[PDB]
């Protein structure tokens, strides 16, 4: 399988990045700092596993549309699925937001990585994009809610706060859009460029996302109460 290189480096830097969180927040004791460690430190060790799972074979299915047989890595939609929500916790930590607004973006976000897992699973071609149209118009509300609700609550907080928001708003934004167009241009879509290039792009994306956000959020005197 050619695209096991990506997995196993995708692998090791998701396992160096969850190390690397967790000796750097040896040296704190602040608890309001201690959270965001936890959160962050815990999403790069949930992709770890989901990448050694797929590196290993496990969490592959074959989904017959276009009239082939196509392999899909379900297991990328179970790291989503746990780690989204852990990302869009820090955020509402660091804006101190609200259970509800909480409670509707983690409600979002599982319809987003739920529709694109019954898109990937869905036989007839022509509906595997009407799911992506749902799970795409799902991720537009959580960036609206990060870009525009969020800033403003930020922006009522001390300016330490409101800066390293917008930082981290601005990487969520350009990253977590790139996604719906990889899966659009890779195996799970059109077939444009082949699942080793697919899974490529997302190993970039995904550390990106992780590791890149994570050391923004951690470096910051924001976490500190
Ligand atoms: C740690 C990984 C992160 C930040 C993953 C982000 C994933 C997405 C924003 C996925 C979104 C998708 C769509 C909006 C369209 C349909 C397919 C998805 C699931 C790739
Ligand atoms: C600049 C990046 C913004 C990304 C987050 C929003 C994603 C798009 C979702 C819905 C459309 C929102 C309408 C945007 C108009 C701007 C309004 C304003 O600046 O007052
Ligand atoms: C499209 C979404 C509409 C229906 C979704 C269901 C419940 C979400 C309601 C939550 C309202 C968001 C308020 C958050 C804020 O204050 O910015
Ligand atoms: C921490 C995860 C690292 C996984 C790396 C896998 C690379 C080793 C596989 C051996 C390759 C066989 C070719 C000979
Ligand atoms: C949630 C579980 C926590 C995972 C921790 C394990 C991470 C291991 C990181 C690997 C370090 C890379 C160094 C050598 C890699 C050689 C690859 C060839
Ligand atoms: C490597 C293993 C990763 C552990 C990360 C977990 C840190 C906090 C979890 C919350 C309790
Ligand atoms: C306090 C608020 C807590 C929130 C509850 C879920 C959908 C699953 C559908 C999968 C079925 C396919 C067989
Ligand atoms: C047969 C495919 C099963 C799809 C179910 C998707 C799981 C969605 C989980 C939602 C969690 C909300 C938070
Ligand atoms: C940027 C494109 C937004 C419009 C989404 C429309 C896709 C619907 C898929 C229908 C399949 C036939
Ligand atoms: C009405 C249609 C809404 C679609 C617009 C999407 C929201 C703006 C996001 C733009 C961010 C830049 C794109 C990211 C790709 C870069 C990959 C690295
Ligand atoms: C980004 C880099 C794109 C490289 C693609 C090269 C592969 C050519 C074969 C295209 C058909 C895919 C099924
Ligand atoms: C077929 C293409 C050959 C390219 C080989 C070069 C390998 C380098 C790719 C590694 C990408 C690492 C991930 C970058 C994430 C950046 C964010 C860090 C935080
Ligand atoms: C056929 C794979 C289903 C995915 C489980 C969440
Ligand atoms: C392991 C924690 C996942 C919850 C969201
Ligand atoms: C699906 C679009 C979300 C933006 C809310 C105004
Ligand atoms: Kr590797
Ligand atoms: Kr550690
Ligand atoms: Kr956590
Ligand atoms: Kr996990
Ligand atoms: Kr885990
Ligand atoms: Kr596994
Ligand atoms: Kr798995
Ligand atoms: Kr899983
Ligand atoms: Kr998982
Ligand atoms: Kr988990
Ligand atoms: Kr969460
Ligand atoms: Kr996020
Ligand atoms: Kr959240
Ligand atoms: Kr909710
Ligand atoms: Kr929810
Ligand atoms: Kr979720
Ligand atoms: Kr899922
Ligand atoms: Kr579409
Ligand atoms: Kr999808
Ligand atoms: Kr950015
Ligand atoms: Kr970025
Ligand atoms: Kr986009
Ligand atoms: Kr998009
Ligand atoms: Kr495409
Ligand atoms: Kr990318
Ligand atoms: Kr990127
Ligand atoms: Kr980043
Ligand atoms: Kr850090």
């Amino acid at each position: 399988r050619p695209e096991w290189i990506w997995l196993a480096l995708g692998a090791a830097l998701m396992g160096l990045g969850a190390l690397y969180f967790l000796v750097k927040g040896m040296g704190v004791s602040d608890p309001d700092a201690k959270k965001f460690y936890a959160i962050t430190a815990l999403v790069p060790a949930i992709a770890f596993t989901m990448y050694l799972s797929m590196l290993l074979g496990y969490g592959l299915t074959m989904v017959p549309f276009g009239g082939e047989q196509n392999p899909i890595y379900w297991a990328r939609y179970a790291d989503w699925l746990f780690t989204t929500p852990l990302l869009l916790l820090d955020l509402a930590l660091l804006v101190d937001a609200d259970q509800g607004t909480i409670l509707a973006l983690v409600g979002a976000d599982g319809i987003m990585i739920g529709t694109g897992l019954v898109g990937a699973l869905t036989k007839v071609y022509s509906y595997r994009f009407v799911w992506w149209a749902i799970s795409t118009a799902a991720m537009l509300y959580i960036l609206y809610v990060l870009f525009f609700g969020f800033t403003s609550k930020a922006e009522s907080m001390r300016p330490e706060v409101a800066s390293t928001f917008k930082v981290l708003r601005n990487v969520t934004v350009v990253l977590w859009s790139a996604y719906p167009v990889v899966w659009l241009i890779g195996s799970e879509g059109a077939g444009i460029v082949p699942l080793n290039i697919e899974t490529l792009l997302f190993m970039v994306l995904d550390v990106s996302a992780k590791v890149g956000f994570g050391l923004i959020l951690l470096r910051s005197r924001a976490i500190f109460g």
